[PDB]
């Protein structure tokens, strides 16, 4: 069996070498080989057989530049504790990079058709910016977080070919697993696995009577045990259902709500991304989707659209009757226009679920867009960022109801500026907000380029009225903004510092208010000793100027934690007094992603879960929508109405 262990090392080495060298671009192979060579890790370097190729950043062809090449083969997540909210089965090899925070990393979609496909997901739990940045004395120097690498769920092991081979065509490769801190999540129980010592570290094999299948390789770690607390086993039964009052949305694939809205008749909409056939037949990898509910909880229609590439619905807004939707695509959604491979889109749906038009910005420059708003006059605003040194800059774009572009405003600093907010006032003006490593509206007090929050006010012509910036010396991260009926601008985010008050521990939530003239009115901060943050579409403001916030916590923020991260929602008045704070979820990972206030004192909070929220989990990530009473945060049945029982 010594001979069998030697044969496994050869077959794994030759299989990974073949796939990584065929798929990864030569610029990426060259960088990775240099890091491994410099660290004297030849076993890793010798997996990459492409020629040494110069790394380029200043080509006139964006497609020849390292960031654009890297973008195709990566999911680069945020400074937050992130679920992989950008996962999609669109490449054979993908780098999944958590960066700071306690990330819940998945790359595989167990509901996708991957029979016979090569799949390697390369996981970096941390590999925080400070590890690459040579400047000394950063606040977050040496910091690491507990990352969870998801290699199976209650339904099935991931990367499983279930055949007569060692199952080398599909595998995870985890590069920075720390058994003192991180977790590897597996299907089944410890009797279903064998650990094998290989040249690269540890091989995790699925083992049954019929044979062996490689599930993952743990780079640079040896002599682990399946009895370790760093392995979490999910068994083979769906989790018990909680919150049967929720609307449940799920397929066997990874399904996400990322946004919601309401129209002038009280119809409630949700939308996001899916790796499955949720609102229609899957077109390939992740698709965008949206669904309409009447004011009584009844689904009217669902729609799914996209490409063989990756797209999501990240924002939606209504003019009262139509539903405008925005997000990102790696495909070509508008047949009149070229595809850049990483492009913003805007589409218009009518109340009957017809796609009236779609507009795509087909340029080769990397573009992301997570935010949309509609004004009184029915004009549409989107916001996002575009990536002569390499860097993101913010933009706002204004359109008419026929999808004609009225103007585009681009702005920012010499360094990273990301957009996480757009909101119109009732007065022809539009606000944007986001994160910057630089000094955009103030000198950034961060000594190693830690993020601050920024806000811009633009007028009806896209000219800048003002820029503001606020922050601590540590990372502060904005997720979302909204206007009230007076035209004041509110932003929400997390901080690792003392922004509105003394940090309670780890990530805390903040809520900032500026007046229309750029004066900061107040910043509130709240949290537990644990990780608390709003997320994605995390603020809304009703007709009465009540502020609603939503996101996730792994503490006891609104009540006892059910397990992992839970969702939370809060109500504030326009002077920043907290009126209520509710927490809800499953024993498994949950987060809210969006909040929509409606009328008759009801509110919808929607999000994602790895558990059974509303009904039995259909596979991996599922989504949910909860109807709350706006007076006290009490959960109502989604289908509750005054005319039914
Ligand atoms: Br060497
Ligand atoms: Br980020
Ligand atoms: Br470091
Ligand atoms: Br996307
Ligand atoms: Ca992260
Ligand atoms: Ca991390
Ligand atoms: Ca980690
Ligand atoms: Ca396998
Ligand atoms: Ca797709
Ligand atoms: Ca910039
Ligand atoms: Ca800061
Ligand atoms: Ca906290
Ligand atoms: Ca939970
Ligand atoms: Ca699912
Ligand atoms: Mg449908
Ligand atoms: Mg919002
Ligand atoms: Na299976």
């Amino acid at each position: 069996t010594t001979k069998s262990l030697l044969s496994a090392d050869e077959k794994i080495t030759e299989s990974l070498r073949s796939t990584l060298s065929d798929v990864l671009p030569d610029q990426l192979q060259t960088y990775i080989r240099t890091v491994l060579q410099f660290s004297g890790r030849p076993e890793g370097a010798n997996l990459l057989t492409g020629p040494n190729t110069e790394i380029e950043f200043f080509s006139q062809d964006p497609n020849k530049n390292f960031p654009n090449i890297f973008a195709k083969y990566s999911n680069v997540l945020t400074v937050s504790s992130d679920p992989n909210f950008i996962t999609s089965e669109d490449e054979e090899v993908k780098i999944i990079w958590g960066r700071h925070g306690s990330d819940s990393l998945i790359g595989f979609d167990p509901g996708a058709d991957l029979v016979g496909k090569r799949r390697i997901d390369i996981f970096l739990g941390d590999f925080i910016d400070e590890q690459f940045n040579p400047i000394p004395g950063a606040l977050n120097a040496g910091k690491s977080w507990s990352d969870r690498f998801i290699l199976g769920d209650w339904q099935k092991p991931y990367y499983f070919e279930d055949d007569e081979t060692l199952g080398l065509n599909q595998s995870a490769m985890i590069l920075d697993f720390n058994p003192n801190e991180d977790v590897i999540q597996l299907h089944g129980d410890r009797q279903d696995y064998e650990l094998v010592n290989i040249s690269l570290g540890t091989a995790i094999f699925w083992r049954e009577k019929k044979g062996y299948d490689l599930i993952g390789v743990l780079g640079g770690v040896s002599d682990l045990s399946l009895k370790g607390d760093y392995f979490e086993f999910k068994g083979n039964t769906a989790p018990k259902t909680v919150l049967k009052t929720a609307e449940h949305i799920g397929t066997a694939a990874n399904d996400y709500i990322f946004s919601s809205t309401v129209d002038a008749k009280g119809n409630f909409y949700v939308g996001g991304g899916t790796g499955g056939s949720l609102g229609g037949r899957n077109i390939g990898a992740r698709d965008a989707w949206l669904a309409k509910y009447d004011s009584n909880g009844n689904q009217r229609w669902s729609r799914q659209f996209g490409s063989t590439g990756t797209e999501s619905l990240w924002g939606m807004a209504s003019d009262g009757s139509n539903i405008y939707v925005a997000g990102n695509t790696t495909g070509q959604l508008e047949n009149n226009t070229v595809k850049g491979g990483n492009d913003a889109y805007l589409a218009k749906y009518d109340s009957d679920g017809n796609q009236v038009w779609i507009k795509q910005n087909g340029t080769y420059t990397l573009e992301e867009s997570y935010k949309i708003t509609v004004d009184s006059s029915g004009n549409i605003y989107t916001a996002g960022h575009t990536f002569e040194l390499p860097s993101t800059d913010g933009y706002v774009a204004k359109f008419d109801s026929n999808g004609n572009q009225l103007w585009v405003a681009q702005f920012g600093t010499i360094t990273l500026d990301d957009n996480w907010g757009v909101a119109a006032d009732n007065n022809g003006n539009v606000f944007a907000g986001g994160n910057t490593k630089g000094s955009f509206g103030a000198k950034n007090t961060g000594t190693a380029g830690e993020y601050d929050a920024w806000l811009v006010k633009l007028n009806k012509d896209g000219q800048t009225d003002w820029v503001r910036q606020f922050g601590t010396p540590n990372y502060d991260f904005m997720w979302d903004i909204e206007t009230d009926s007076l035209g004041d601008i509110y932003a929400t985010g997390w901080t690792l510092g003392d922004l509105g008050g003394k940090n309670a521990g780890s990530y805390d939530v903040w809520l900032a208010k500026y007046n229309t003239n750029g004066n900061q009115l107040w910043i509130k901060q709240f949290g537990t000793s644990e990780d608390d943050a709003p997320f994605l579409d995390g603020i809304d403001i009703d007709a009465n100027d009540n502020i609603f916030l939503t996101g996730n916590t792994n503490g006891n923020l609104g009540g006892a934690n059910a397990g992992s991260y839970d969702a939370w929602a809060a109500k504030f008045d326009k002077d920043g007094n907290q009126l209520w704070l509710k927490q809800f979820g499953t024993p498994d990972y949950d987060t809210a992603t969006t909040v929509t206030a409606v009328n008759f004192g009801k509110l919808y909070v929607s999000g994602i879960t790895e558990g059974s929220l509303g009904t039995t989990n259909a596979g991996s990530y599922d989504s949910w929508a909860l109807k709350l009473d706006a007076d006290n945060g009490e959960i109502q049945d989604f289908n509750s109405s005054t005319n039914t029982f």
